[PDB]
C-alpha cells in the first residue's frame, strides 16, 4: 500500500535536507573566500 | 489518495533539480579556479 | 497505479545519490585545499 512508499517519500525528502545544508555549507565557504 | 503524493513527489523532484543547478554552479567555480 | 510513482520515486532516490557523490567530491576538493 501507501505505507511504504510515504515512508520511501519521507526518507528521501529527509536525504534532499541533509544534503541542502551540505550544499549552503559550501556556498558559504565561497562566500568567505571571495571577500577575503 | 494519490494526488497528495504525486504533489509530494512533483515538490522534491523540483526541490533536487534546484539544488543540482546550485551544485553545477559550485563546480563551474572550481574549474573557473582550477584554469587560472 | 503503484508503477508509474515507484518507477519516478526510484528515479528521483538514483538523481539524489548521483548528486550527492557529487557533493562528496567537492567536499574533498575544500578538504585537500585547507591541508596544503
Ligand atoms: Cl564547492
Ligand atoms: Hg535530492
Ligand atoms: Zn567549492
Ligand atoms: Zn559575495
Ligand atoms: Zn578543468
Ligand atoms: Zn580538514
Amino acid at each position: 500500500e501507501w505505507e511504504a512508499l510515504e515512508k520511501k517519500l519521507a526518507a528521501l525528502e529527509s536525504k534532499c535536507q541533509a544534503l541542502e545544508k551540505k550544499l549552503q555549507a559550501l556556498e558559504k565557504k565561497h562566500e568567505a573566500l571571495e571577500h577575503g
